């Protein structure tokens, strides 16, 4: 029993994270078969953060600009492309702890881990929700840009989020590993703005699933809504609509429980229209949203 | 910026951990060196739970009664010995993964990653603490038993923790690595029932410093207290006493901030004979108690 944020075991993205550097700036890379990837403002200077023309500065950069180190140990470097927003340093040496890997592109309200890394070593390990605004609410420092997020399943990586910048607000924005950014962002040293944020409604659905899996019923009612009333009432305390496809997703969490999605949706607009009075559920006077269904059934199985 | 619960890369931990199976009982163990350890009730039986003798349980069993596996790779038993409530299983093959390590026996309000494992084979990772009644609040499933927990200080392990069982509250019950139990538990199939719990109130404050070093100052006030008279008003909430040595070890972040720690002291008074007023510290609606001192400044330094 319990319920608790967790992450992925990192061991196998550990052995992937480098240090690159040109010039006067370092950050992280992810160091895949002999590709390193990181982010392509690593090639600016700090007069040229405030408009950066990529390919022009690129074009003036050769490999042997370019260091990476793995550990105690440097890589060679023998070629560099930019696809979007990352750079990629072919180098001599494939990765001999290279895990199996894909690069996928998520959707907002899904969940990863972040490895939190620093001149290429990593600090921590912590979960994360891409936001519906694109952004993500991490724990970041100077130094931190090219740390990378990533899901496992069954011993295959899939890495979706590369980090690239603190928005003025303190939350996070970046790319896919293909250079992609999340959002409507841009790479450079602007002051952005995330848009609105809003509730991710299937998720704090999964949560109050999970919080019954473990015991806690004191919010469920004998009420039942239809979807459409019960997103009159998300619209207003400013929660994603909830669509049949969400409903659908939560089909075996509602066979487990024996709560139908619409009654656990009933058990929610009464949370949200009058608060939970003092008490909590899973330890949280808040309702939490980034706990994805998938999340619930692997940590609730059973 | 930002602060998020963050566990140890989990890597080094990983490449240590087996399965043991006697019998039909399989959980798992910490494979440093040549030397598996692991819950010495891995020898019982479900009738030999209630109530076991383990030295007469351990003197019937033979080298051979155990099974080591190591990913697909069988360990061979060559020696087996008890310590305290830790079974010992020495085998034949250095584990060529083996970290730099202690094993260290942490105080109450302590905290430590935990790698959750199931059939040698880790799942997730977590951030715990020791509660004040020796218990922790972790999330672990049937065949988790043996799973770890840790800190890392410079590429050494420091292991602190085996989980050996659930208390029927839910809560965690375990030993150190060198198999004494954290508090008065004890290794058979009973209801033991754990103390009353406490806040512990030097980590309330290192967490209320994290929100000033991000930011949030609004629960900040002019006035400042003594130490007995926070202590008086600590009592009557079901905090922990602070210290002379606890308010010592705050001095980093009181120097980092410019706030004394009797003054934060009056903060977190006001804060507990008031509540929040509907308001949030670093995204929490309660009071956040399992960041050390240490947590703070290891994610907030600069
Ligand atoms: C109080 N908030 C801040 O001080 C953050 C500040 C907000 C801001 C941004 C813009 C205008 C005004 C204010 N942003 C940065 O300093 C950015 C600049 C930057 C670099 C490269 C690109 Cl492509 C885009 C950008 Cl915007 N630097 C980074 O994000 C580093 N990679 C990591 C880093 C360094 C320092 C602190 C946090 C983090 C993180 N994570
Ligand atoms: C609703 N709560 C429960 O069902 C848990 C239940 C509470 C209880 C305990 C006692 C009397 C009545 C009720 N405890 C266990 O079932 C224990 C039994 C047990 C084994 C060995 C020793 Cl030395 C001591 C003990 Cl007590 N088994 C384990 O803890 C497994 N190692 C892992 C495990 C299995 C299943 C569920 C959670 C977890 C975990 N973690």
């Amino acid at each position: 029993s319990g319920f608790r944020k967790m992450a992925f075991p990192s061991g196998k993205v550990e052995g992937c994270m480098v240090q690159v550097t040109c010039g006067t700036t370092t950050l992280n890379g992810l160091w895949l078969d002999d590709v390193v990837y990181c982010p392509r403002h690593v090639i600016c200077t700090s007069e040229d953060m405030l408009n950066p023309n990529y390919e022009d500065l690129l074009i003036r950069k050769s490999n042997h600009n370019f260091l990476v180190q793995a550990g105690n140990v440097q890589l060679r470097v023998i070629g560099h492309s930019m696809q979007n927003c990352v750079l990629k340093l072919k180098v001599d040496t494939a990765n001999p702890k290279t895990p199996k890997y894909k690069f996928v592109r998520i959707q907002p309200g899904q969940t990863f881990s972040v490895l939190a890394c620093y001149n290429g070593s990593p600090s921590g390990v912590y979960q994360c929700a891409m936001r519906p605004n694109f952004t993500i609410k991490g724990s970041f420092l100077n130094g931190s840009c090219g740390s990378v997020g990533f899901n496992i399943d069954y011993d295959c990586v899939s890495f979706c989020y590369m980090h690239h910048m603190e928005l003025p607000t303190g939350v996070h924005a970046g790319t896919d590993l293909e250079g992609n950014f999340y959002g409507p962002f841009v790479d450079r040293q602007t002051a952005q703005a995330a848009g609105t944020d809003t509730t991710i409604t299937v998720n704090v659905l999964a949560w109050l699933y999970a919080a019954v899996i473990n015991g806690d019923r004191w919010f469920l009612n004998r009420f039942t809504t239809t979807l459409n009333d019960f997103n009159l009432v998300a619209m207003k305390y400013n929660y994603e609509p909830l669509t049949q496809d969400h409903v659908d997703i939560l089909g075996p969490l509602s066979a487990q429980t024996g709560i139908a999605v619409l009654d656990m949706c009933a058990s929610l607009k009464e949370l949200l229209q009058n608060g939970m009075n003092g008490r909590t559920i899973l330890g949280s006077a808040l309702l939490e949203d980034e706990f994805t269904p998938f999340d619930v059934v692997r940590q609730c199985s059973g």
